[PDB]
């Protein structure tokens, strides 16, 4: 079986300023494939690769390979701000690609 | 010194269908920081992380840490197609971030 993303994954969310929000990507049959979290933006921002956050460890947290099956990948956006509004995706390096996207709406 | 991107890096380019095109990111003072190449799209696509292409090794090639200074990172897009049009960025996990973007125009 190829990797698939179990649903619900990457559910859209809303938040007030300062609230913490999680996006969860649950991957079935990941095997040796890699998971990356990205924010859609111009330019986009890599947020995590495999088991490590790319940068800003106090802003983004990644709990990779958790859950009962070691197959839940939870990205936390801490202290949400207006600049965090937008679309977050988790993507797996399959051919063809496998991905799931959800929106963060920020209320002031 | 923090990482910086030497200019010219990530120069815009044009191509006919089937042509190969390179984007080069030349990083001064990279240290232990990581380089990622991303395509802006909805959703964006991670193309490479550190020294390895994310996926589609026959489509994207990465020559990481080449040049005289071992500080040129060259991403090749092989066999350019209409779907390859858009903005390619290299980004380094500094705080704050360091990045450079160039456009690929595809002619039919
Ligand atoms: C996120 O993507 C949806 C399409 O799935 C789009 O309608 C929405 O505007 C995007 N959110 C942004 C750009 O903040
Ligand atoms: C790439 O980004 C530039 C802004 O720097 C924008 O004008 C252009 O439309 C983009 N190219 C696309 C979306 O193909």
């Amino acid at each position: 079986a190829p990797p698939t993303i179990q649903q619900p994954s990457m559910s859209s969310a809303v938040a007030l300023l300062g609230q913490d929000v999680d996006f969860t990507c649950i991957v079935n049959d990941l095997g040796s494939h890699m998971v990356a979290f990205v924010k859609a933006d111009s330019p986009p921002r890599l947020l995590s690769f495999d088991e490590k956050v790319f940068r800003r460890r106090n802003k983004y947290e990644l709990k990779p390979r958790i859950g009962d099956l070691h197959n839940e990948w939870v990205l936390t956006i801490k202290n949400v701000q207006e600049s965090d509004r937008g679309n977050y995706s988790c993507q797996i390096n399959t051919e063809p690609i496998t991905l799931s996207t959800g929106e963060l709406d920020v209320k002031v």
